[PDB]
C-alpha cells in the first residue's frame, strides 16, 4: 500500500511509486504541470535535461517524476522559491526559503520574513548535516554555484514566466555528492520575454552561497 513521500516544504499529495526511484504527484486544479513540462521538453530539450527531474509519464492526476533523493545515502534537502509568489512578496527579497531537512529542529517557520542575517542563519542550518569538515561544505556550495551560474545564464533566452518554482538543494551527510533542479511548474506561464524576477531570485542566491563558500 501507500508510503508518503517525505516532502519538506510545499502542499501536495506526493507519494513514493510502487517502483523505486519513482515519485508520484497529484496535479490540483489543472494539468498546467504536465502542460508545461511537455512545452518545455519540445521548446527547450536542453533546459529540461541540465535542471528538471524527468517526467516518466502520467497516471490521470500523478505525475510520475524522478526521485532527486533516490541515489542519496543520507540526503540533506532544501526547496528555496524563486519564481513569483501568488499572492505575498518573498520571505528574503528575491526568493523564499520553503523548507529543509530538520527545519523545525531550528524553529523554521515558511511564513516568517527574514533579515539577510537570519537568511544566512537558516542556509547555515541546512549545512550543519555536512558536519566542521569546512572544506567538504565548500566544494558543495562551489559545485551548487556552477550550477545555478550556468541556470541564470540560460534563464536569459528562455521564454517563460516560472512562477512559483523552486530550487531542491540536495547534499549527502558525507558530503560525496550534491546537486540543484527546479521543480513545481503547476503555475509557470507563457510570455514573449525572459523572467528578471527568477534571474534576480538566483544571482541573489549565487552571491550569498559564493560569500559563505569564501568565508574564512
Ligand atoms: N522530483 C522530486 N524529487 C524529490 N523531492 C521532490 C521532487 N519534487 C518535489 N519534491 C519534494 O516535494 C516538495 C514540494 O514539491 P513541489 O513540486 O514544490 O509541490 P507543491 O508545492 O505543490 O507541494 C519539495 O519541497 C521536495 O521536498
Ligand atoms: O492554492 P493557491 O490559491 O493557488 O495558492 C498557491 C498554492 O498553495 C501553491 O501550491 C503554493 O506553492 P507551494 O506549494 O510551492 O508553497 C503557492 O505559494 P507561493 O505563492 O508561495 O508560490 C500558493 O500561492
Ligand atoms: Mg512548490
Ligand atoms: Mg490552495
Amino acid at each position: 500500500s501507500i508510503r508518503i513521500f517525505p516532502r519538506i516544504a510545499g502542499r501536495s499529495y506526493i507519494i513514493y511509486g510502487q517502483t523505486s526511484g519513482i515519485i508520484c504527484k497529484r496535479m490540483e486544479k489543472s494539468d498546467n504541470e504536465f502542460v508545461i513540462y511537455n512545452y518545455i521538453s519540445e521548446h527547450y530539450d536542453k533546459f529540461l535535461k541540465k535542471y528538471v527531474p524527468k517526467l516518466y509519464g502520467k497516471n490521470n492526476d500523478m505525475l510520475l517524476l524522478e526521485d532527486l533523493t533516490y541515489n542519496y545515502n543520507n540526503p540533506n534537502v532544501m526547496d528555496v522559491k524563486i519564481g513569483a509568489r501568488k499572492r505575498k512578496s518573498h520571505t528574503s527579497g528575491f526568493f523564499s526559503i520553503r523548507g529543509y531537512t530538520n527545519s523545525h529542529d531550528y524553529k523554521f517557520d515558511p511564513d516568517e520574513y527574514l533579515t539577510s542575517e537570519s537568511t544566512i542563519n537558516h542556509i547555515k542550518n541546512f549545512m550543519e548535516a555536512g558536519g566542521e569538515n569546512r572544506d567538504k561544505t565548500k566544494q558543495v556550495l562551489l559545485k551548487w554555484i556552477m550550477k545555478l551560474s550556468e541556470l541564470a545564464n540560460d534563464l536569459f533566452e528562455i521564454n517563460l514566466k516560472f512562477d512559483g518554482v523552486s530550487l531542491i538543494f540536495i547534499y549527502d551527510d558525507d558530503c560525496s555528492k550534491c546537486d540543484v533542479n527546479v521543480v513545481d511548474f503547476s503555475r509557470v506561464k507563457l510570455i514573449d520575454t525572459n523572467d528578471q524576477m527568477t534571474i534576480s531570485a538566483v544571482t541573489n542566491l549565487i552571491k550569498i552561497l559564493s560569500e559563505l563558500a569564501d568565508n574564512p
